[PDB]
């Protein structure tokens, strides 16, 4: 099971899945239609995250792949977050799985 977010340029949800929507606790019509950024998570709004986004909008070819942290009434759950631009090029996804269990060796550095 993956996660799949479809947005536009303008940043709102075109297309969602049931896996995220089971896995954060939301409906896919009730996300869609409005801002992911804004309404879905109006926090993850930053120059980091958003910033980034809108970039490669501009360029035609958004591609970024790094990991997140979605904070949940069950606790914290850190989840691989990849924005890729769609195949069209009228479009973005976001792929976003569960990553890995708490490892022993030495990874993910540069934990915030
Ligand atoms: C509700 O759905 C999602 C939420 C988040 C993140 C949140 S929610 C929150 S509060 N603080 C975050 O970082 C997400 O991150 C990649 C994906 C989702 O599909």
């Amino acid at each position: 099971m993956f996660g799949a977010i479809q947005l536009d340029g303008d940043g709102n949800i075109l297309q969602y899945n049931a896996a995220x929507g089971d896995i954060t606790g939301r409906d896919p019509k009730q996300v869609i239609g409005k801002n992911f950024f804004k309404d879905v998570a109006p926090g993850t709004d930053s120059p980091e995250f958003y910033g980034k986004f809108k970039e490669g909008v501009a360029s035609g070819n958004l591609n970024t792949m790094f990991e997140w942290m979605i904070p949940t009434s069950r606790g914290p759950t850190k989840v691989k977050v990849h924005m890729k631009k769609a195949l069209s090029g009228d479009s973005y996804w976001v792929f976003v799985k569960r990553v890995k269990l708490a490892a022993a060796l030495e990874h993910h550095h540069h934990h915030h």
